[PDB]
């Protein structure tokens, strides 16, 4: 009950082949060294990409998924975050959940993104 993420963000419209912007608002306790943030593409079972210890996971070299998604921090800088995803498609069209994980307690919320087809 010490962390909360909200999805007040308005629907995002990006055309197929154009990049999209996933966004949600979270409040870090202090230093995101141990904080983890996960985004899901209409599939909570598997995360597309994650942000941990102030860095996004790249895994193996020439990352297809990691390469596709790059973190773009919001201008407001009030605990909000945004993730830039390249070459959107109908599969992207839908909802994405942000997952704030710290210690043994975490919370998540959906963000509205509707890409043009």
């Amino acid at each position: 009950m010490d962390f909360r993420v909200v999805g007040p963000n308005l629907p995002i419209l990006a055309k197929v082949g154009e990049d999209a912007l996933l966004t949600c608002q979270l409040l870090p306790k202090r230093t995101t060294a141990h904080m983890e943030v996960r985004w899901y593409r209409s599939d909570p079972d598997m995360p597309v990409i994650m942000y941990r210890d102030g860095a996004e996971v790249t895994g193996l070299p020439m990352e297809g998924y990691g390469g596709r998604a790059e973190w773009m921090e919001d201008s407001t800088e009030e605990g909000s975050v945004a993730l830039k995803i390249r070459q959107v498609q109908p599969s992207d069209d839908g909802q994405y959940w942000c997952r704030f994980q710290e210690g043994d307690y975490w919370r998540e919320t959906s963000v509205l993104l509707q890409v043009a087809a």
